[PDB]
């Protein structure tokens, strides 16, 4: 038998919108990640997807097809039980141009990632350049490039199309990222796909020891209806944890909280509770660590987790020291371009009085610029955030023609 553990590590699905992202998640882990009436109306991701599986080894076949997603090796011939190495998680972005904010918001949670590639479309797609660029900034430079689709063109197309990926990566950070050609739909090389996250994206080091931090990407009522009265919850409220672990029974806070009046002034007052129960997909467990998406059930009245309403947020245990702040100063750099407009414009420098978006962690925020200098602007948020370390990144964000679009990044200054 395998193991029960939680994920060890989150790998991202990026990619340009219809590449086929939620396909090839489906294709490793046999899940779609799309849960929301409007995803399935529409075809598309708008939340951020999640899906976990198993891997494993048949140490007595050939690779690739020795690696498995399930106790068995009958498969590749073998009655031998496969060496379990891990369990592993994907975070599932949306492609669509209006989504950056969201990809950008699960970019926070990966460890990894994989960019998806459609072999029947022209390279490189916006949203290919956009993802690409985020991931460099961000700093998941354990990165797989996935070429999919490739049931529905030559193997001459394919061919030309992979050496355009490699000029394209040629003389970046991602120069020496595999390609791999894969059919989502139709299930092929899978078990190649399988084999490179192994060997290109390791588990990375964690550490257990700095003060617990989780950030928030969703919450949930969970009590569904036709529930006897003793198996009614209170509030659960999911997300990654990025160091640290937490554990039942341990007394936590979300930040920045509720919005609230505070003489005369908005205010945000932090939720206090408790851990009442930890889960990973569809398991229990007693303790959280990084990697994976976790469920944490609270004591808290499920009207305040019910629909993402948490989202953004982050979780410490409750005596932490955690700056919630309303203005802050960035320490910032600008993209020459506008890498994710159809056709890529320069990007104007920042002045005083525009409204920018911040990503910070899993949080996204409008905000007015109330100064600027050479490396330095200082903005006024309209929703405070939690700063929870020095030097946290965070990517800017302009409306450009109506839509949001990446123009900087920079380095949170407390
Ligand atoms: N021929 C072919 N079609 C594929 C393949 N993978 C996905 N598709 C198709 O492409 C379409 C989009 O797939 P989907 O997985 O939803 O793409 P996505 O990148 O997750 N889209 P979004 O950006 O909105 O999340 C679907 O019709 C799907 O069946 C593939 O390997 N071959
Ligand atoms: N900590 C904790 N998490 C829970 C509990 N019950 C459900 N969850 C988690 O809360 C999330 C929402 O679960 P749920 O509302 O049942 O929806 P679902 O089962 O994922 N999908 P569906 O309702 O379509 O079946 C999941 O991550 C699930 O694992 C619980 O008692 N404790
Ligand atoms: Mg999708």
């Amino acid at each position: 038998a395998w193991p029960k553990v939680q994920p060890e590590v989150n790998i991202g699905v990026v990619g340009h919108v219809d590449h086929g992202k939620t396909t090839l998640v489906q294709a490793i882990t046999g899940i779609w990640t799309s849960k929301h009436s409007e995803e399935l109306k529409r075809g598309m991701t708008i939340k951020l997807g999640y899906a976990e599986t198993n891997i494993g080894v048949c140490e007595s076949c050939k690779k690739p097809e020795a690696y498995v997603t399930e106790p068995s090796c009958k498969s590749c011939g073998s009655d031998d039980e496969p060496k379990f190495l891990r369990r592993i998680s994907f975070i599932d972005a949306p492609g669509h141009e209006v989504l950056m904010a969201t990809m950008l918001s699960g970019a926070a949670l990966m460890d990894g990632a994989i960019l998806v590639v459609a072999a029947n479309e022209p390279f490189p797609q916006p949203q290919t350049r956009e993802h690409f660029v985020a991931l460099g900034i961000i700093g998941v430079k354990n990165l797989i490039i996935v070429q999919n689709k490739v049931d529905v063109v030559s193997k001459e197309e394919a061919l030309s199309q992979y050496r355009q990926i490699k000029q394209f990566t040629k003389g970046t950070w991602a120069e020496n990222v595999p390609i791999i050609p894969v059919s989502a739909l139709h299930k092929i090389n899978i078990d190649s796909l399988i084999e490179g996250i192994e060997e290109y994206i390791k588990t990375p080091y964690r550490d257990l020891s700095q003060k617990p931090v989780m950030l928030v990407i969703r919450s949930f009522d969970v009590n569904k209806p036709g529930t006897q009265f003793n198996e009614l919850k209170g509030g659960v409220i999911g997300g990654s944890i990025i160091q640290g672990l937490f554990k039942v029974d341990q007394e936590i806070k979300v930040l920045p909280g509720l919005r609230v009046e505070k003489q005369g002034k908005v205010s945000y007052e932090p939720i206090f509770t408790k851990i009442s129960s930890i889960r990973f997909g569809d398991e229990e467990f007693k303790e959280a660590k990084p990697g994976g998406l976790v469920a944490i059930g609270t004591y808290l009245d499920p009207s305040l987790t019910k629909a993402d309403n948490l989202l953004g947020s982050i979780i410490t245990l409750a005596d932490a020291e955690v700056p919630v702040l309303w203005n802050i100063r960035i320490k910032y750099n600008l993209l020459e371009r506008v890498v994710g407009a159809k056709e890529m414009l320069k990007v104007d420098p920042i002045r005083a009085k525009e409204t920018l978006m911040l990503s910070v962690g899993s949080s996204t925020t409008l905000g007015i610029v109330t100064s600027v200098k050479k490396d330095e602007i200082e903005v006024e948020l309209r929703r405070p955030v939690a700063v929870w370390s020095n030097n946290i990144r965070t990517v800017i964000s302009r409306q450009i023609a109506g839509r949001w679009r990446m123009i900087g990044w920079g380095l949170v200054e407390i």
